[PDB]
């Protein structure tokens, strides 16, 4: 099987499955929801940036979020959530990489993103709801990596893709 890249989509991913983003541009990464407790998504804030009110489309609303980023040199990956159809998002964990990716995988009825800071970042759960049925829809480029290949994604999160389109045979 071929892990990718794929190009943005809307889908529900199978349970056991990282998705590995590729994004271009700071702003929302992707996004997700189960239509009852969860509407989630993850925000990239470019190195250098001081607290400031950006505009992010979440799920096509206008939404007003103050950011900030004080690394000097590494992009900020942001989890963000709120809790009803209504509610206010919370950010949550925070990814600080140099290589540009962020990764989710529901497993166990948690939501597993990547936090900490590259090349040191490690898989942690959010355990608040099951979040077996939430949905995604990417913006950027994406693979796709089984549970049981964990340590390719958790090895390109820290270290980078190839710098070839063969993921699939590179490991
Ligand atoms: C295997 C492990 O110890 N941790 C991995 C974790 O596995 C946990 C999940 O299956 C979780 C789902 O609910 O259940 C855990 O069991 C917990 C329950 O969570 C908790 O509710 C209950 O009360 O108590 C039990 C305690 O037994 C499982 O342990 O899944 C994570 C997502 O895949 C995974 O990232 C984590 O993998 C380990 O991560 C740590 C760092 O935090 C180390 O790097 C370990 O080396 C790493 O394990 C390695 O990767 C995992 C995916 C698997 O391949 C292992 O065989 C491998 O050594």
């Amino acid at each position: 099987t071929l892990d990718g890249p794929y190009q943005p989509t809307s889908f529900n991913p199978p349970i056991n499955y990282w998705l590995l983003l590729s994004p271009t541009n700071a702003g929302v990464v992707m996004q997700g929801t189960n239509n009852t407790n969860r509407w989630l998504a993850t925000l990239l804030v470019e190195p250098n940036v001081e607290s400031t009110t950006r505009n992010y489309n979440l799920f096509g609303s206008s939404v007003d979020i103050t950011v900030e980023n004080t690394s000097s040199d590494k992009w900020k990956f942001i989890d963000v959530g709120k809790t009803s159809l209504n509610g206010s998002y919370v950010q949550h964990g925070t990814l600080i990489s140099s290589t540009k990716l962020c990764a989710a995988m529901k497993h166990g009825g948690n939501l597993y993103t990547f936090s900490g800071t590259t090349p040191n970042a490690l898989p942690k759960a959010y355990s608040t709801t099951n979040f077996d049925s939430v949905n995604v829809t990417t913006f950027a480029d994406f693979y796709i990596i089984s549970r049981d290949n964990e340590q390719k994604c958790r090895q390109y999160v820290n270290n980078g893709l190839p710098p070839i389109q063969n993921t699939r045979n590179l490991e």
